[PDB]
This record gives C-alpha cells, sequence and structure tokens, in this order.
C-alpha cells in the first residue's frame, strides 16, 4: 500500500466521516457541524475538522484545507502522514499515532502538535479512563528524544532545526510550536537552553567571564581591547569600530546589565525625591528631581506599552490586553502606575498633598517590588521565586488557622479585660493586633497580667475612655483566666502552628524543586525573546530609541529563520535520517531486554520440546 | 623548585590565607596608628577588628578535626541559602524602610537618620526587635519634640513623627513581618534542610582530601610552637646557611616486586571483575537464548533427517 498515492482528500473526509460517535472527536464535529448548518453527501466535511483544529491549534492548521472553498477530493494530500496524524490525534489514537509520526518528514514539531492536542483535549474528555490516557501521552517526550539524538549527532543543525520555519506547519518554527504547546519539559532540554545561552550572550563568546563584561560596561573604551573575546562572524576603520561597538552594546545580556543598573539608578532618585526632595504643591513648586521622575515614569511607561502592544503585527488588540492582565507583574505594573497618576494628581493640589505623598510612597514600595520580578531571569534567583510562589499555600493554611485562633483569644481577651471600652479602633486593636504581634515575640504583659500593670491613674468613666483624657481601667475580676488564656494561646500558635509551618515548607521545597526548575527554564526561553525587540538604551535614554523607531516607521532574529530550499530539504532528511535511528535503537535495546529473551526462550523451548518429541516417536516407531 | 609567583599566586588562592594576610595588615596598621597620639584610638579600634579576625582564624585550625571540618564545609555550601534569603529580604526591607521612613518622617533631613530608619530598624525586625514606639501613634511616647527644620538638624528636639495616615504604617509594617518573619525565614530554614541533606556527603569527601593536605603540611612543620618557633627557625637558617614517611625511593629489587605485585593484583581484579560479569543475569540470558535458537536449528535439521529416513 502507498498511502502517498492511497490517499486522497476524499478518504481523508471519508476517515474523519467515520468517527465511531462513542469519542470526544465526533461531539466536537457535531457542534460544529450544527453551528454550520444553523448559520446557512458526508456527514462531516472538512470545514468542521478545519474549526476544531483552530479551536486546537490556532493558526497553526490555517490553510491545511481551506486553501485549494474545500480541495479536489480526487487530488492526493500533499502531507498524507501529516493528516493522518491529525486524525489519529484527534480522537486518541495513540498508537496509529505514534506510527503516522514515525512515518513522518517532521516528526519534532508533529509531536509537540501532538503534546498540545492532547492537553487540550484532556480538559474536553468526559470519562475518567480517556482523560488519563490523554494526560499521559508522553509525545513531548518523543520530541525530546528525537532532539536529544539530533543534538548529539551534529549540535548545529541541532539549532538550525530548532530555528527553521517548518513546510507542514504554516511555516511555524520548532520553538513557536513548543511555545503554543506550552511544552515545559522540551524547553528544558540542554539544546533549546544552550541556544537560548548563544541568543543571550549574542556576538561575545558565551564563557566571557562576568567580571570582565561588568569592566567592560563600566569603561566602554575596553570593548575594543582583547578583553572579551567575540564569536566570529579611515572608512574602514570607522566601520570596523562601529561594527564592535555595536555587537558589544546590543547584546541581550548587556541590554539587561544597563536596564537593572538604570533602575537601581531609577530607585535612587525616586528615594531621594520621596525622602529629601519632596516640595510643596505648585504654588511653590514641584522640585527639579520630581520633574526628571516623571519623565522617567513616563519613559518606562512608554517602554511597558511598546513591549506590550507594539511588537505584534498580525494579534487582535483585545487578546494582547488579555495576555497583558494575565501577567500578576503586569498587574503590579498597573498598580504601580495608577498609585503613580493619582500621587502626582494629589501632589499637584494644596488639599491632597499628605494624600499624594502618601500614595507616592506606596509606589516606591511597588516599583522596589518589581525589583524582584527584573532578576527573574538569574540562573539562580528565577527558581526561588518560584518556589516561593509555591509555598504561598502553605502559608495560606498556617494562616488560616492561626486567624481562626488568634480571632478567639483576641476577642475572649477583650471582653475579659476590658468590658466598658466603647472604642471600635481600641476593639480592633486589641482584638487582632496585639494577638497577631503575638507571634513574633510581642507579648505586652504590662496590659495582659494584673501583677504587671502599672499603677498609672486611669478613669472607670465611659465618657472620659471615649474622650480620651484617661486610659481605660482593665478589669482584674478573673485574671487568672486571661493568664491561662494567653499561655494556651502561646503555646499553640507559637510551637504548633508555627512548627508545622516549618515543616510544610520543607516538604514542600523538597517536592517542588526539580518542577519549579522546569517552569524556570520555560520562562528564560520568553525573558530571552523579549530582547529580541527591545531597544539597547536603557531609560530613560530610551525615548530616543522610542523616537527613532517611531519616525522610522513613519517615513519607511537569530530565532525563526526561513532557510533555502536546498538546506532545508537537506535539514529534514537529516532529521528523517536521525528519527530512522532512534527509532532502530529503541527497537534495539528493546530486543536485547530480559524481558523479550525470556519470552523468547520460553517460546522456543515449547517449540523445540514439541519437536523433540516428534522426533522422540518417530524413534521409537523405528 | 617551585616559582615564586606561582608560590604567591598558591597562597592568594586561598580563603584563609587572604583571612591572614588581612590579619597582618590590621596589626601592622593598628600599631602604627597605635605609636602616634593622633590616631591612637584609630589603632585601638583596628587592633580591636584584629582581635576579631585572629579568634575567626581559630575555625581553621581546628580543620583537621574529624567532625568539625565537614560542618565547615557544609557551611561554605550554605552561604548560597544564605545569600538568596539575603537577596529576597533586602529588595523588601528596602521597599518597607524607605516607604515608612517618607510616611512617618517627611521632614527630616538628616541623612544618617534616614539610613538608620531605612535599613537598620527593618533588619532589626528579623531578630525580634520590633519598636513600635516609633511606629504605632497609640505607643508614641509625649516627650516634647519639634517640627522646625533647624531645631531637628542642630538635635536639640527629636522629630516629630508624623501620624498623618498611620493606619497604613501599621498595616506595612503587619505585611512586612508576615513576609520576612514567616515566609523568608521559614523558607530558608527549609532551604537549609535540603542543602545538608544534599550536600554531606561531597563535602565529607572534600575532608578527606584537604586532610591529606592538611596531615603533609607537618612534614617540614617544626615541633615547636610560637613563639618558641622561632628558636627552630633561627636553628634551620643556621643549619642551612653553615651546610619522610610519604615520598620514599625503594630499591631496585624491592621496587620490581611491589610493581609485579601490583600487576598481579590488577590481574586478579580483572579476572574478577570479567567472571562476575559472566555469570550475570543478562549474560545467561544472552547466552540461553543464542544457544536455544543454534540448537532449534540443529535439532530441525536432524527432525528433517529423521523425516527422510
Ligand atoms: C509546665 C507548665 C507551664 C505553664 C503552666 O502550667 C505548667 O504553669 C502554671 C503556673 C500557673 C500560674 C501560677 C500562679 C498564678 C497566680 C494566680 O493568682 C491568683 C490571684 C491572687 C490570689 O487571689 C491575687 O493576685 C494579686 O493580684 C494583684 C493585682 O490585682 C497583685 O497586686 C499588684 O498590684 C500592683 C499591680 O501593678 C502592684 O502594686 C504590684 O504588682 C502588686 O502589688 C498581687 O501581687 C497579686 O497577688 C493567677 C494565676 C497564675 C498566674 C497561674 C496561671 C496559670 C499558670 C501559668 C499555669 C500554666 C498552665
Ligand atoms: C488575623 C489578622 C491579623 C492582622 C490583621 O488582620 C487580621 O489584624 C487587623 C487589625 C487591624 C488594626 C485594627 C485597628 C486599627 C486602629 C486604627 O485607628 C484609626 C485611627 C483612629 C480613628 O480615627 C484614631 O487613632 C487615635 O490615634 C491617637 C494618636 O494619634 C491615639 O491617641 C493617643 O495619644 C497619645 C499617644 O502617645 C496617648 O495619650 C495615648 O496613647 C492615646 O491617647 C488614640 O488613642 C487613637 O484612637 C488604625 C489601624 C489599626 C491599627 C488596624 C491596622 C490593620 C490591622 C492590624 C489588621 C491586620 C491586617
Ligand atoms: C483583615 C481584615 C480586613 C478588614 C477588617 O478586619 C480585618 O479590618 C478591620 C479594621 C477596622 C477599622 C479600624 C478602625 C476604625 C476607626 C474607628 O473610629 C471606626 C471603626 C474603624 C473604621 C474600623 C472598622 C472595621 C475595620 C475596617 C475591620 C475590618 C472588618
Ligand atoms: C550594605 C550597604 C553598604 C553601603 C551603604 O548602604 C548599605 O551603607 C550606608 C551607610 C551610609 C552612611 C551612614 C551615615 C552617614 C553620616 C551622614 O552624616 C552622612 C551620610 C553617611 C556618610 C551615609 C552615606 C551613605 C551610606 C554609606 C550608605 C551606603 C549606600
Ligand atoms: C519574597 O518576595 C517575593 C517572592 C516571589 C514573588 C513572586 N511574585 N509572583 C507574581 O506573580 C507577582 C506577584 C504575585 C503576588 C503578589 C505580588 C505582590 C507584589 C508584587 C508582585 C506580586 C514576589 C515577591 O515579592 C513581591
Ligand atoms: C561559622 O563560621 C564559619 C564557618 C565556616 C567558615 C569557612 N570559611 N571558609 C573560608 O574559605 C574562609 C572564609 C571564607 C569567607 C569568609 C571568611 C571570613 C572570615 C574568615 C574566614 C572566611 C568560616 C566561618 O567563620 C569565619
Ligand atoms: C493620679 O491622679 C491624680 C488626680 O488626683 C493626678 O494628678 C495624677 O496625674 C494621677 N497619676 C499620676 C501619679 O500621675
Ligand atoms: C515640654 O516642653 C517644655 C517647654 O515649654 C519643656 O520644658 C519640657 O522639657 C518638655 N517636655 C517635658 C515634659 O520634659
Ligand atoms: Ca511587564
Ligand atoms: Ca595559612
Amino acid at each position: 500500500v502507498n498511502i502517498k498515492q492511497f490517499l486522497t482528500y476524499g478518504r481523508l473526509q471519508e476517515l474523519y466521516c467515520s468517527v465511531s460517535e462513542k469519542n470526544l472527536l465526533h461531539t466536537l464535529l457535531l457542534k460544529k457541524n450544527q453551528e454550520r448548518q444553523a448559520q446557512l453527501k458526508f456527514r462531516f466535511t472538512f470545514h468542521e475538522v478545519s474549526k476544531v483544529l483552530k479551536d486546537f491549534l490556532d493558526d497553526t492548521c490555517k490553510g491545511f484545507y481551506q486553501k485549494l472553498n474545500l480541495p479536489d477530493m480526487d487530488r492526493r494530500c500533499e502531507h498524507p502522514w501529516r493528516d493522518l496524524f491529525l486524525w489519529a490525534i484527534l480522537q486518541n489514537r495513540q498508537e496509529m499515532a505514534n506510527y503516522f509520526w514515525a512515518m513522518g518528514p517532521e516528526a519534532v514539531a508533529a509531536a509537540l502538535v501532538g503534546c498540545k492536542i492532547m492537553k487540550e483535549m484532556a480538559h474536553l474528555a468526559t470519562e475518567a479512563e480517556s482523560a488519563r490516557s490523554m494526560k499521559n501521552a508522553k509525545y513531548e517526550q518523543f520530541a525530546m528524544d528525537l532532539f536529544s539524538e539530533c543534538y548529539s549527532n551534529s549540535e548545529d543543525r541541532a539549532y538550525s532545526l530548532l530555528v527553521r520555519k517548518t513546510c507542514c506547519w504554516s511555516k511555524a518554527t520548532v520553538l513557536n510550536i513548543a511555545t503554543l504547546a506550552e511544552a515545559k519539559c522540551f524547553f528544558a532540554h540542554d539544546g533549546v537552553q544552550a541556544l537560548l545561552t548563544k541568543v543571550w550572550w549574542g556576538a561575545m563568546r558565551t564563557d566571557t567571564s562576568i567580571s570582565r563584561l561588568v569592566l567592560t560596561f563600566f569603561i566602554p573604551p575596553l570593548v575594543w581591547t582583547s578583553l572579551i573575546k567575540f564569536n566570529p562572524e579611515s572608512a574602514t576603520f570607522i566601520r570596523v569600530v562601529l561594527r564592535r561597538w555595536n555587537r558589544f552594546w546590543s547584546a541581550p545580556v548587556t541590554v539587561f546589565m544597563g536596564n537593572v543598573i538604570m533602575y537601581f539608578a531609577f530607585l535612587i532618585l525616586f528615594s531621594y525625591v520621596l525622602l529629601l526632595d519632596f516640595r510643596p504643591p505648585p504654588p511653590y513648586g514641584p522640585s527639579a528631581a520630581e520633574i526628571i521622575l516623571y519623565f522617567w515614569v513616563f519613559t518606562l511607561v512608554l517602554e511597558e506599552i511598546r513591549q506590550s502592544f507594539f511588537t505584534d503585527e498580525d494579534m487582535s488588540i483585545l487578546k494582547k490586553m488579555k495576555l497583558y492582565v494575565e501577567d500578576n507583574w503586569n498587574k503590579c505594573d498597573m498598580v504601580a502606575i495608577s498609585l503613580f497618576v493619582v500621587g502626582l494628581s494629589c501632589r499637584m493640589a494644596m488639599s491632597t498633598y499628605e494624600a499624594g505623598r502618601t500614595v507616592l510612597a506606596l509606589d516606591f514600595m511597588v516599583f522596589t517590588l518589581r525589583l524582584i520580578h527584573i532578576f527573574a531571569i538569574h540562573k539562580q534567583l528565577g527558581p526561588k521565586i518560584i518556589i516561593v510562589e509555591r509555598m504561598i499555600k502553605d502559608v495560606f493554611f498556617f494562616l488560616f488557622f492561626l486567624s481562626v485562633w488568634l480571632i478567639a483569644y483576641g476577642v475572649t481577651t477583650q471582653a475579659l479585660l476590658h468590658p466598658n471600652d466603647p472604642r471600635i479602633d481600641w476593639v480592633f486593636r486589641r482584638a487582632l493586633y496585639r494577638p497577631y504581634l503575638h507571634i513574633f515575640g510581642q507579648i505586652p504583659l504590662e496590659e495582659i497580667d494584673a501583677a504587671k500593670m502599672p499603677d498609672d491613674n486611669c478613669t472607670t468613666d465611659v465618657q472620659e475612655i471615649i474622650l480620651g483624657t484617661l486610659p481605660p481601667c482593665p478589669n482584674i475580676y478573673a485574671n487568672w483566666l486571661v493568664i491561662l488564656l494567653l499561655v494556651i494561646y502561646l503555646l499553640v500558635t507559637n510551637v504548633l502552628l508555627l512548627n508545622l509551618l516549618i515543616a510544610m515548607f520543607s516538604y514542600t521545597f523538597q517536592v517542588v524543586q526539580e518542577n519549579a526548575d522546569i517552569f524556570w527554564k520555560f520562562q528564560r526561553y520568553n525573558l530571552i525573546v523579549e530582547y529580541h525587540s527591545r531597544p539597547a538604551l536603557a531609560p530613560p535614554f530610551i525615548i530616543i530609541s522610542h523616537i527613532t523607531q517611531a519616525l522610522l516607521s513613519f517615513i519607511k532574529d537569530l530565532l525563526e529563520r526561513e532557510l533555502p530550499s536546498g538546506l532545508d530539504q537537506k535539514l529534514m532528511t537529516w532529521e528523517t535520517v536521525q528519527k530512522e535511528n532512534y527509532l532502530a535503537k529503541l527497537e534495539h535495546e528493546h530486543r536485547e531486554s530480559s524481558g523479550e529473551r525470556l519470552r523468547y526462550t520460553s517460546s522456543k523451548v515449547q517449540t523445540l520440546l514439541r519437536m523433540v518429541g516428534g522426533f522422540k516417536d518417530q524413534e521409537k516407531r523405528m
């Protein structure tokens, strides 16, 4: 059977029509067909499967069958193995999907597509067994192992494979398909991380020392010295020096260093303005440093807006805003800009001047917190941030138990100790603020224990208590109960709950570290990709880059590259050969496994015993 | 036979040697300053720091102990978790301290007190030092204090802490205490636990390697401790000017006997390896499968002959 000649578009349509009506694909096609019929031979046509693929693969499958609107039923499928793989994946037929993947031209991208579709269908599966099978699809493992073979073979053709635009998946890069598939473990592979490191260091050698890089950054003339080694590949001299300067100063690592230094400068300036150079309203006027700070924040907002909305040519504005608000650090950034605007507005007025100062102090807090996210690309700091995010839940469990016990103890002690105090603020003080401070070793026995209570003259009159002329007299009717309750509450909270929280953090760290590291590698991919369109000038100098780009656009990458036809064919042939080697090695290591040897020995011993018994019968006859 | 520059590089490659150089530099500077009236107090200060450094060297003196050395290596390995905790704590501490300084003393111009209230107090919050008497208005003592900038600078009266929005100050203190004293501290405890469990063995191997060098160092070390070691130094210098258990050269016969014994032991080792490989389960299965296949083919030939006969 010749699948290229066997599989036409008609047979593919017939295969899509002959769904067993008991799995997910039939229900999805039913919904799509009902929608198509309402909006108005074969039970389903290629438009329904195109819509299903769109739901799973937003634009990876664009033009697979819409382009010709359905194609000719009599024509051979251009990518028959791709179509069969998609058809088998869409209905959880993993054995045929494995076969069609092993028989396909572009297997890493196909495996990533299968991973994406399987994890998309795992949410839609009604039965638990099918959902479990989809959740154990192990197609990302196939992609990882095939790329391991490819990276071991060449390690240079592997990067080209990672960055080349695939023919069978609508010019989608393998890294693009991995990002869409959200393949954490594929991005954690050593080859992908090495390519990311090569991109990160730019034109410089990846073994460049950090100290020499910092010394070259602080002292620009050292760029032209041989202190920093670079990766190979009057007017001539000017061109050479300009090329060296632009090669050093446009690498992602130097851009990151400049951004970090300028953010430290921004925090220093913000704190100087807030603490030492904050002036009365415009009647007297904001200081010059405050105006520079306003301009600085304006440049920061421009960089954020550009990076978030002015980087993708084809992408929905509403979808871009949803992507922006989906990130919690972006929520922090919006909180920071809102606080800055509100504080500036209030500061411009005399009646709201102090409120403006307060809001600007909160804004400094928020920006200094953003400083944590700035260092998310560090090799050792990012996974720790992810680990903290994972331990927030143990923090919340401790907080639930502590809150219950704290409310009980605080309200009971308030009732037992100051029954006659009507002030709501002091009720809440003694009921929540004091027991909370008991956790941090702040135990003020001077107002809990009668023997320790100072004998300053104090009133029992309600009006005098409300007016604040004298403190209220703490009731000491049954103080043994107050002391006993304090003892029990201290025991519970400061021993059991605190050390239980310590134990929970220990266990969570030990069980989370590895997944946190894989997540960090996936996040590091996106962080490094963000520097491709990021200008080399840090704020506030980034205004120059913004103006230059805007003017160039109005007047007039290492990743995701398109190769010539010959090289692209050579690379796909090399990928197929590597896949054949991988499959042969798998079948070999299976064939000389202990279990297969035992099976072979048992079967052959049984057959040999039967044949020798026949021979013995013949000998007895003879 | 060893290069002077290479010897100096080897010396400065050791961090304990860096500590020793710091100690001797501090001693010399302190003595020099102490010899002068105008620098006497500075000399006393530097000599106190020098005592600190020497007492720290006392840790390295006990590096050859069976149980103490690996613990020193383990501490060296946990310094990195200390640094992670310090990064997170530094970020949160700077944020909280500067925000509280802005909210609470907006009119204080003294740089030293700005840095005090911005870093020294939040840092002490980690060790249970929470002075609510200057953070909470209801607890602030009513000693008479000035709002005049000149009087604040002169130090005649303490500045008046602003209590405009004190609920925010208390809430920020609550949140900062929660974060730093619970999450960061217990996370650091968890990180030390994991690091200890995953480091102890390699730390012990490193200690054994270091113990080799420490024991070798005693071959040329004189038996007299300081200050009596001056006698040994003078004696050796005079003997050199006027005129080991390890690394020994053997006679030819014994050396040949030892190399022959080594070769015989290596042959025994290789034979035992090949033997324990030959009677392994996998090799037995491979042998059985191959011989069963060959036997089946031969018995099939015999059965064909019997059918013919
Ligand atoms: C192993 C485990 C550890 C935990 C625990 O279980 C075991 O320990 C138990 C020990 C127990 C405690 C043992 C003992 C007591 C004492 C008892 O008093 C009863 C009241 C007595 C008897 O009528 C009278 O009171 C008087 O009040 C007056 C104030 O009104 C004071 O006047 C003051 O006036 C002014 C105040 O400024 C100043 O001039 C002076 O300061 C002073 O002149 C008197 O001086 C004082 O005499 C109350 C209970 C208490 C604290 C126990 C509580 C529970 C424990 C901690 C157990 C744990 C589970
Ligand atoms: C389970 C979890 C634990 C943590 C937490 O969440 C829950 O608990 C919450 C509880 C909450 C707190 C609840 C209540 C409050 C009170 C509130 O007051 C608002 C201001 C009021 C109302 O206009 C007025 O103030 C007045 O100021 C004056 C000073 O200017 C004082 O005069 C003093 O003058 C002199 C000072 O030396 C001396 O003569 C005396 O000392 C005294 O005469 C008055 O006495 C006092 O009345 C501020 C906020 C605070 C502290 C909450 C903070 C947040 C919590 C801890 C929550 C946690 C997240
Ligand atoms: C963690 C929660 C947050 C929400 C809350 O409980 C803890 O906070 C508490 C702080 C309380 C304030 C504290 C001080 C005053 C001043 C007083 O003159 C009038 C009452 C009022 C406004 C109180 C109203 C009730 C409030 C919001 C409580 C509220 C349930
Ligand atoms: C851990 C870092 C070390 C470096 C540093 O920040 C923490 O130390 C801080 C101590 C500060 C000192 C403290 C006291 C005074 C006295 C005052 O009359 C003039 C200003 C001056 C010298 C301050 C200048 C800025 C200094 C060095 C800060 C500096 C960023
Ligand atoms: C020890 O401090 C931290 C450790 C880890 C994170 C992770 N943020 N992970 C995020 O997604 C952002 C975020 C999350 C939650 C609360 C935040 C508050 C302020 C600022 C950012 C927040 C943040 C931390 O401080 C702010
Ligand atoms: C609990 O204290 C210690 C535990 C382990 C070491 C290891 N030093 N390991 C070294 O290589 C020397 C060194 C290293 C780093 C800082 C030092 C400061 C003072 C003195 C020596 C330093 C040191 C300690 O105190 C000084
Ligand atoms: C005790 O009460 C008197 C009023 O009679 C008052 O003058 C004094 O301030 C109170 N307490 C003290 C000793 O300060
Ligand atoms: C209160 O101010 C006065 C000046 O009028 C001063 O004498 C006194 O020392 C200040 N505080 C107190 C009560 O010590
Ligand atoms: Ca952002
Ligand atoms: Ca030494």
